[PDB]
C-alpha cells in the first residue's frame, strides 16, 4: 500500500543520485512539485510531437504515464543516462529528496488520482531478457511502487513468442481496450530491455448531452476541405474563457469534480499550430485560472482518439541518447543492459454519456429562458484537449481533435 506510506517507511535509494549544477489545498508539498514537472515536459513533449506530425492528425497520450514509466529507469540510471533523463523529463527541477524518491512521489501523485464515479485504468510494465540477472531490490521496489517488478522474458530465441506475451498482458488489463502494443516486427532477437504504459479513462459527464440532440454537421479540417461529424449539444454553466486572440478555453467536468476535460478552441482565422507553439506551462495555467462560470451554448464532436507510438524517436530527438544507447547505456541498477524500445498507447472516447460509456440518457429542462445574447463554444474545427485533475492541475491526458469524422 505505497499510498498510504512514507518514504523512509520502506527504504528505496537509487544507487546514483544526480546534483544539477502556492500549494493546494490538503495536498502534500512533494507531489505538487513533482506534478508541475510533468506538466513542464508535457508541454515540450507535446509540441515536439505535433511538430513532427500532419495538422490532419489527431493525437493523444499519457505524458504523466510516460513520466512514470521513465521514472523507473531514473531509478537505476547513472551518469550522462541519468543527467539526460533528468534534463529531459524536468526532474532536474525539483528538490533533492523528492528527486532521489522520485520513483515514489510518482506512486504517490497517482495514487491521489487514482483514488478519484470515474476509474482511470492502465497497464504499464517492464520486459527484460531473462538471460539476464536482475538486481533484485530494484525488482522490490518496483514491485511496490509501479505495480509490479520487471517481468523477464526470452527475446534472445522467443522473439515473437515473448513479443505476444506481451501484448496478451496488456489486453488482460485493459478489458480489450489496448491490443497489439506492440506492433509485429517491434521486438526481435537483441532486444533486451522494453518499456510498455497503456492507459485510457473511464468516466460520465457531470453534464450530459442528449443523443436526441445530436446532428450531422460539417467540420473544417486543417488542410481546407470539410467533413461530417456527429456534433453534440447543450445548454448550461461551465468555467469558460475567451482569451488572447480569441482563443476559447472551456472545461466540461466529469462526475466527481476531480478530474475534467479542457478543450482550447482558437478562432476560425488563427491555425492551431500557432496555439500549439505559444503553449507553455504558464500560458496555460493561466487560462484556466481567468475560467470564469457562465451559461453557454456547447456544440462539440463525438470523437475517439487513439495514438500507440514509439517513444524513442521522439525522446532522442529531445536528448534522451544513452538511454537507448548499446554503448552509452548506464543502468547499473538494473542489472551491459539498454532501453531498446519504449511504446505508449492510450485512446479517448467521448460520447453523449461521457469517456467510455456504453448507455444513454435523455433529457428533459422544463421552465429554461437563456439570455439570447448568449455564448456558443462551437468546436467545429481543430481543438486541443487536456484531461486533468483539479486542484492540483495535473496533466493526466492530453492531445488533439484535428479530425472526429468518418
Ligand atoms: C538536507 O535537506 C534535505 O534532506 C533531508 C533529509 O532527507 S532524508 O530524510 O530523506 O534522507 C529532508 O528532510 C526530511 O524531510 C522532511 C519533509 O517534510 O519532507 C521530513 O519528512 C517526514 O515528515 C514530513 C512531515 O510529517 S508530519 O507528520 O509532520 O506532517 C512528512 O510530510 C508530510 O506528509 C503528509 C502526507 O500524508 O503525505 C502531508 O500531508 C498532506 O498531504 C496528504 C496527501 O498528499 S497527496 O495525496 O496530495 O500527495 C493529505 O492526505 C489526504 C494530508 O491531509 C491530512 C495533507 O496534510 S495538509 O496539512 O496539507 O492537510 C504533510 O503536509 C504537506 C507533509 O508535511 C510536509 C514526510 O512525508 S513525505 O513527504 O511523504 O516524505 C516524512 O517523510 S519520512 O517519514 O519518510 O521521513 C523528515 O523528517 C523525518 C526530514 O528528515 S530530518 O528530520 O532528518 O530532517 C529535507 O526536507 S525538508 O526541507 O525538511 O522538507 C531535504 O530538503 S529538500 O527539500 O529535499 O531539499
Ligand atoms: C542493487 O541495487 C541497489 C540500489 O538500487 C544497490 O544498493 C544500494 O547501495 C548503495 C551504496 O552501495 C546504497 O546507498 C543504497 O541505499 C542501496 N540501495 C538500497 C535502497 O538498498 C545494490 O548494491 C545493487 N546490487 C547489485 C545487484 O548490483
Ligand atoms: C559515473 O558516475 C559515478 C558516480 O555515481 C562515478 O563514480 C563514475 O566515475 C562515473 N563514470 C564512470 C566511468 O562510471
Amino acid at each position: 500500500d505505497i499510498c498510504t506510506a512514507k518514504p523512509r517507511d520502506i527504504p528505496m535509494n537509487p544507487m546514483c543520485i544526480y546534483r544539477s549544477p502556492k500549494i493546494p489545498e490538503a495536498t502534500n508539498r512533494r507531489v505538487w512539485e513533482l506534478s508541475k514537472a510533468n506538466s513542464r515536459f508535457a508541454t515540450t513533449f507535446y509540441q515536439h510531437l505535433a511538430d513532427s506530425k500532419n495538422d490532419n492528425d489527431n493525437i493523444f497520450l499519457s505524458p504523466l504515464s510516460i513520466s512514470t514509466a521513465f521514472a523507473m529507469t531514473k531509478l537505476g540510471a547513472c551518469n550522462d543516462t541519468l543527467q539526460q533523463l533528468m534534463e529531459v523529463f524536468k526532474f532536474d527541477t525539483i528538490s533533492e529528496k523528492t528527486s532521489d524518491q522520485i520513483h515514489f512521489f510518482f506512486a504517490k501523485l497517482n495514487c491521489r488520482l487514482y483514488r478519484k464515479s470515474s476509474k482511470l485504468v492502465s497497464a504499464n510494465r517492464l520486459f527484460g531478457d531473462k538471460s539476464l540477472t536482475f538486481n533484485e531490490t530494484y525488482q522490490d521496489i518496483s514491485e511496490l511502487v509501479y505495480g509490479a517488478k520487471l517481468q523477464p522474458l526470452d527475446f534472445k530465441e522467443n522473439a515473437e513468442q515473448s513479443r505476444a506475451a506481451i501484448n496478451k498482458w496488456v489486453s488482460n488489463k485493459t478489458e480489450g481496450r489496448i491490443t497489439d502494443v506492440i506492433p509485429s516486427e517491434a521486438i526481435n532477437e537483441l532486444t533486451v530491455l522494453v518499456l510498455v504504459n497503456t492507459i485510457y479513462f473511464k468516466g460520465l459527464w457531470k453534464s450530459k448531452f442528449s443523443p436526441e440532440n445530436t446532428r450531422k454537421e460539417l467540420f473544417y479540417k486543417a488542410d481546407g476541405e470539410s467533413c461530417s461529424a456527429s456534433m453534440m449539444y447543450q445548454e448550461g454553466k461551465f468555467r469558460y474563457r475567451r482569451v488572447a486572440e480569441g482563443t476559447q478555453v472551456l472545461e466540461l467536468p466529469f462526475k466527481g469534480d476531480d478530474i475534467t476535460m479542457v478543450l482550447i478552441l482558437p478562432k476560425p482565422e488563427k491555425s492551431l499550430a500557432k496555439v500549439e507553439k505559444e503553449l507553455t506551462p504558464e500560458v496555460l495555467q493561466e487560462w484556466l485560472d481567468e475560467l470564469e462560470e457562465m451559461m453557454l451554448v456547447v456544440h462539440m464532436p463525438r470523437f475517439r482518439i487513439e495514438d500507440g507510438f514509439s517513444l524513442k524517436e521522439q525522446l532522442q530527438d529531445m536528448g534522451l541518447v544513452d538511454l537507448f544507447s548499446p554503448e552509452k547505456s548506464k543502468l547499473p541498477g538494473i542489472v551491459d543492459l539498454y532501453v531498446s524500445d519504449a511504446f505508449h498507447k492510450a485512446f479517448l472516447e467521448v460520447n453523449e454519456e461521457g469517456s467510455e460509456a456504453a448507455a444513454s440518457t435523455a433529457v428533459v429542462i422544463a421552465g429554461r429562458s437563456l439570455n439570447p445574447n448568449r455564448v456558443t463554444f462551437k468546436a467545429n474545427r481543430p481543438f486541443l484537449v487536456f484531461i486533468r485533475e483539479v486542484p492540483l492541475n495535473t496533466i493526466i491526458f492530453m492531445g488533439r481533435v484535428a479530425n472526429p469524422c468518418v
